[PDB]
């Protein structure tokens, strides 16, 4: 659907995920019939022209996803900025046939992009006028169309939610303080610790929050007159109190309430002189900036590139530049200098002194993520002293991330003087009892560590449902804040259907969906879905790097996920696997054959290697053996083939930061709303709660939580499946399919 | 309310019309009220004799067991209208009495 | 009156909603939530003024579809006392 050509350059600041977007836009170009151009260096080879630009192929953006940085340089450019180095670049684009321009990167680039498009008209006629271009050359390419990629770690432009590569450099910053962390609990060290971002703290709001680190500097909330006192305050309670390490995290651009940088030596130098804490200074630098991109990047680079390429396509002259981004957790489409303007706005109000006008300018969801994490950094004295109860549990699998959402929930229940107790092994320890009230204290430092420490199980309540209402009885208690998979959900909708008999039963329950098949409904992405494709992302690199090194091969990788296919497609698209078979897209004998007849075609190329997923029930008759009989028999006298399980690999060590994240983030939300419904419905000294209302799945919707009740979401089930009914993802195989030849 | 034995309601099988007396209130608008009757008398079933607004109000009180507690109590409607437009039963008590009335003033004002 | 206090407030109710529409527009996309986003234009005791749409919901009788409160009822002792 088209006969034109685009042109693909990443500029400024370098951040991991730029090569999975080149590949996206390239192989969605030659996709759509157009001719895409390779421009190295960005503005410096675009200004140089010649050798520095060149056209590409499928192959040229091969072997490059699993990389970060750049592979076309991304080199500053001065001349761009005069005119002169402008008419040499139109004079090379034309001289290539480019009318239309994908740029990569930060605010800055976009800008001058965005110039260089309203004059270019002005430049093809001064180009005629000297007479280095015809005319006829100049009314065919009379127009210019530009799509804009925020590639940046800052992540300070407005009009995007999650910019490309930030959270890559988040699990950088994870990686440096895990390995700090042991050290520091090892000597009682308390460590400072300099994260990257030009004028945003959300890298280092993000990597405090996910870290539970002791105090943070950002630029958005500078710290009021006289903090060295609160500081004192803080950092003594705490490590007298138990805290065996401390964490200072602390942005470059860091100011004060009269604008002054804060230096990361100063904070060395008062630390020292005012409590004597033995301690260090450590500046990440450019760590940062590199390494394998995590999957999140991989995934929404190739979406966002994609997007980009549909934008110019499908764009007119009378349309302004655009910039396609992430609202909610779809790929909008925005005007570009709308938010130029607005992070201008934005980053001069800050530096006007006006914080708050800025705090609103930015959006309410890093003001809100700042209050999250101030009330549960450091205690306050809890005053309230409710009379409810709470019992949260783990059922299901274990998944990463449980134990940061239960640590949420416990401390945002104390803060709000509940009396919150943790039952082990899920409704089969409920049953036998096994119940013991926590405190503060008890659930520290738990934010790090992978699976769950409380125990799960798939036990359903309805077999001991007896046993469940005796121990409720004798605990008294008035709320389940059951975190947990599939069977999380069921067992709440058995106990809803329970209410009609049992008088103890008439209690608030609320489910937090986490397990990493991604198949909880009323949830978009489950808690700890993102950790367990990060490990089936690199388990498949290891098998492709290997696959590679003996040429002609092919690997049958059987991931996990139950029915639903989440995961194998994911991964698919995080790894560019050839194809996976998903029990939602039903297949027979011909596409198989289909399947294999591509791979005798693309074995004839350099890149003589093959990769196919499969769920580990997409198909009740076609097994993995039979798919490695079948792939070798007809693949005979040109490749062979090879057969892997990622078993409960793919259920991941450590979680990854924003496994972390949400786990906090999801504990704190469901806290609060049930604290909201567990008083609305106090009478006679007792909470009778039996409206349908009162069982809900907290759940990340399209733009924000929604508390759909249980009964309610009972109708978009699939019980025999174990699976909702319909899912927002299927979008998504579209693109694993496009990106393969 | 009030406590009623074996005699009080002896000879009630020949009258027409209702003794307790009737009304065409629903519950919904006085739910606080009736609430609080069910409590201080202790009641443990409502049998609701009664027309189509007695299968409304058990109706509504059933709906509202979701948020008072003392509403969880076992009910049972027996349908009692001349119209016969309880859902549930064929016949309807009381309907075949207004049948022969009508019956009988149809004839009376054939023959007029 | 009729057709010259149609006229006033066709040009100033556009040329209010012309206002905040252009207030309310942010990067890229509308976006009007607050209550003063939707108003009702009259002529208040002395001019126009812009009063929010649920802000009036609290002096309304939705039973009979009237404010709770009117100016005229001074005028029904005016009627009575005219006559004898
Ligand atoms: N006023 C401008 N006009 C044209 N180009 C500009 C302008 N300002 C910045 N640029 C472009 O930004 C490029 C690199 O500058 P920089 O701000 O560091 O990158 P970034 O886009 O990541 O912020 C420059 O090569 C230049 O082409
Ligand atoms: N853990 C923290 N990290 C960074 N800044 C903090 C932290 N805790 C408090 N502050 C700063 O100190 C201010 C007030 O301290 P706070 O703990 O809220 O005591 P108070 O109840 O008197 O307000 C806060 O608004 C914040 O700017
Ligand atoms: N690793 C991820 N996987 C999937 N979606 C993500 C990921 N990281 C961020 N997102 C999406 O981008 C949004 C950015 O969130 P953010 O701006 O930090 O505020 P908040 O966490 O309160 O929603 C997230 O809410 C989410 O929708
Ligand atoms: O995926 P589900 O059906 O939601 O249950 C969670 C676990 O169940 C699994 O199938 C694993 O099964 P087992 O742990 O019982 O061997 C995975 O999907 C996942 O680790
Ligand atoms: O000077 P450099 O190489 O751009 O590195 C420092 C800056 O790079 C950036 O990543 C800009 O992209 C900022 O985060 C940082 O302040």
């Amino acid at each position: 659907g088209a006969g034109k050509a685009i042109g693909v350059l990443t500029s400024g600041g370098d951040a991991q995920g730029m090569n999975a977007a080149v590949r996206a836009v390239t192989r969605m170009g030659i996709y759509v019939g157009a001719k895409v151009f390779l421009i190295y260096e960005g503005y410096e080879g675009l200004v140089e022209g010649g050798e520095n630009i060149k056209q590409a192929n499928w192959l040229s953006v091969s072997n490059i996803i699993q990389l970060g940085g750049t592979i076309i340089g991304s080199a500053r450019c001065k001349a761009f900025t005069t005119r002169e180095g402008r008419r040499a670049a139109a004079y090379n684009l034309v001289q290539h046939g480019i009318t239309n321009l994908c740029v990569i990167g930060g605010d800055g680039s976009l800008t001058g992009a965005n110039i260089f498009r309203s004059e270019w008209g002005s430049l093809l006629e001064e180009l005629v006028a000297e007479g280095k271009i015809s005319e006829t050359t100049a009314r065919t390419y009379s127009h210019l169309n530009i799509a804009g990629l925020v590639g940046s770690i800052d992540n300070d432009f407005c009009g995007t939610d999650m910019t490309i590569g930030t959270d890559s450099a988040l699990h950088r910053i994870m990686e440096v303080i895990d390995a700090i962390t042991t050290t520091a609990q090892s000597h009682q060290r308390t460590f400072v610790l300099e994260v990257m971002g030009r004028h945003c703290g959300y890298l280092a709001l993000v990597s405090a929050l996910a870290s539970g680190a002791d105090w943070l500097f950002i630029p958005e909330a500078p710290p009021e007159d006289g903090w060295e006192n609160f500081m004192c305050e803080r950092l003594g309670e705490t490590r007298s109190r138990g805290s065996r390490l401390n964490i200072i995290i602390i942005a470059e651009g860091a100011i004060d309430r009269n604008g002054k940088p804060i230096s990361s030596s100063y904070v060395k130098d008062l630390v020292v002189q005012r409590l004597g804490f033995d301690t260090r200074v450590t500046v990440l630098g450019h760590v940062q900036r590199g390494g394998t991109p995590s999957a999140f990047d991989r995934i929404l680079s190739s979406k966002m590139g994609m997007e980009a390429v549909m934008a110019l396509l499908e764009a007119t002259p009378d349309t302004p530049a655009c910039v396609v981004t992430l609202s909610g957790n779809q790929s909008v489409r925005l005007p570009l200098m709308e938010c130029v303007q607005m992070t201008k706005e934005v980053q001069k109000a800050m530096d006007d002194k006006r914080f708050d006008e800025a705090t609103q300018l930015r959006g309410g969801s890093f003001e809100n993520n700042w209050n999250i994490y101030k009330l549960l950094a450091h205690q306050k004295p809890p005053k309230e002293k409710s009379n409810f109860s709470l019992a949260i549990l783990n059922v299901g699998a274990p998944a990463a991330g449980m134990n940061a959402a239960v640590r949420s929930a416990v401390r945002t229940g104390i803060s709000h003087g509940h009396t919150v107790y943790v039952v082990h092994d899920g409704f089969e320890g409920l049953a036998k009892g096994q119940v013991q009230e926590v405190g503060w204290h008890d659930v520290a430092g738990w934010l790090g560590r992978g699976g769950s420490m409380l125990g799960t199980k798939r036990t359903l309540p309805k077999g001991q449902l007896e046993s469940i209402v005796e121990n409720i009885r004798i605990y008294g208690i008035h709320a389940l804040l059951v975190v947990g998979g599939f069977e999380a959900y069921e067992g709440v909708l058995q106990l809803v259907e329970a209410r009609g008999r049992y008088e103890e039963l008439c209690i608030v329950m609320c489910v937090i969906p986490a397990t990493i098949s991604n198949n909880v409904p009323g949830t978009d992405f489950s808690l700890g879905s993102d950790t367990a494709v990060n490990a089936a992302m690199e388990s498949c690199d290891r098998i492709k790097q290997s696959a590679s090194g003996t040429k002609r091969r092919v690997f049958i990788v059987e991931t996990m996920g139950g029915y639903c296919g989440y995961l194998a497609t994911v991964t698919g698209i995080a790894v560019g696997a050839d194809a996976a078979y998903v029990f939602e897209d039903p297949f027979n004998i011909h596409d198989l054959k289909v399947n294999v007849e591509h791979m005798t075609e693309k074995m004839k190329t350099d890149i003589q290697r093959g990769l196919v997923l499969r769920n580990e029930k997409c198909h009740d008759y076609y097994t993995t053996e039979f798919l490695y009989n079948l792939y070798s028999s007809e693949g005979k006298g040109v490749f062979d083939c090879r057969t892997n399980v990622l078993g409960h690999l793919q259920q991941g060590g450590a979680p990854t930061p924003f496994d972390r994240n949400y786990g906090t983030k999801l504990g704190v939300k469901a806290m609060l709303w049930l604290s909201e419904k567990l008083r609305e419905v106090y009478r006679k000294g007792r909470v009778f709660a039996n409206a349908p209302d009162s069982a809900c799945v907290i759940g990340l919707k399209k733009k924000a939580v929604a508390f759909s009740p249980v009964t309610e979401l009972k109708k978009d089930t699939d019980f025999e499946h174990r699976m909702p009914r319909e899912q927002w993802w299927l979008s998504l195989r579209l693109m694993l399919k496009m990106l393969a030849q």
